[PDB]
């Protein structure tokens, strides 16, 4: 087994304007996002190939329980603003929270607040309890604290739903985040009225996205003149690109070089002026 992380981040804003919500929210395994949910349209929404996933979540249920977290979660963000009179001005409130496994085993978890970009308040499960960095998150912590339950239920939701969680997605998330997906490429040239000729070379379709491409003239590797990359969650695949100038009287032989995780040995694709 690998590293897999589930990570969620909500974003909540006091005086949203025209086609902003107010309140939004994503989640992602790995480097890829599963689902959104805005105030706007209020429904959560898988996203990229977890449309194609059937029976890992019922979307409508989940809807209702982003509904109740919007309403806690600008609730925060209201009593912040209200601590500091300050309604007329245009404020924020980003909250990320999640956990991670390594080997099959929990390796990791996080809940932390920021109020206007600064630290605002971040749960501690070690204690367990509330850690307070803006004064008005002691108040925020003396409410989320009221009761002895609420930090047994914030310990339990990172030691034990969180991961519960991640690991019933990973069961249908095996054809998305393991998938070895070799790289297509396709060697182009062009020229510019008055440049010199460049070459590019394009990797595209793979997954993982670490990759090593690279031109070479004669068998020497070339310094690249633009390099670039993506990634594309639609699809949940990548793609990058290098591109080399050619001297307008080189005849030497150009050839682009692909190495990825999933390929055997890598490839070589030579470009035929
Ligand atoms: C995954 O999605 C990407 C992005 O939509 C696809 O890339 C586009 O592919 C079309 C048709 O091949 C091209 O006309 C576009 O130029 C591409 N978009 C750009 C600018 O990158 C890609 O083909 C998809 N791959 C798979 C396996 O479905
Ligand atoms: C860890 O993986 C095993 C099988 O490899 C599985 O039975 C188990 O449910 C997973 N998580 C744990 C420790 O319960």
């Amino acid at each position: 087994d690998g590293r897999y992380s589930l990570t969620y981040i909500y974003t909540g804003l006091s005086k949203h304007v025209e086609d902003v919500p107010a309140f939004q929210a994503l989640g992602s395994l790995n480097d890829l996002q599963f689902f959104r949910y805005n105030s706007k349209d209020r429904k959560s929404q898988p996203m990229g190939l977890w449309r194609q996933v059937e029976g890992m979540e019922d979307w409508k249920q989940d809807s209702q329980l982003q509904k109740a977290r919007e309403d806690i979660f600008m609730e925060t963000l209201k009593d912040i603003v209200e601590y500091y009179k300050d309604s007329t001005g245009s404020h924020v409130l980003q909250g990320r929270f999640g956990c991670e496994i390594e080997n099959n085993r929990s390796s990791g978890a996080f809940w932390k607040y920021y109020y206007d970009g600064k630290d605002y308040i971040e749960f501690n499960k070690e204690i367990p309890a509330w850690v307070p960095f803006d004064p008005a998150a002691q108040i925020t912590k003396q409410k989320w604290e009221a009761e002895p339950v609420y930090v047994q239920r914030a310990k339990a939701y990172l030691e034990e739903e969180c991961p519960a969680t991640l690991r019933k997605y990973l069961k249908y998330s095996k054809n998305i985040l393991d998938r070895q997906d070799p790289p297509s490429v396709v060697v182009t040239s062009h020229q510019a009225p008055g440049e010199k000729k460049k070459l590019k070379c394009l990797a595209y379709d793979f997954y993982p996205g670490k990759i090593d491409v690279h031109w070479t003239r004669a068998g020497e590797v070339q310094e690249p003149e633009l390099r670039g990359d993506v990634l594309h969650n639609g699809n949940g695949t990548y793609q990058s690109w290098v591109v080399v100038a050619v001297p307008p009287q080189d005849t030497a032989p150009y050839s682009c070089h692909v190495q990825h995780s999933s390929l055997a040995q890598p490839l070589v694709v030579p470009w035929e002026a």
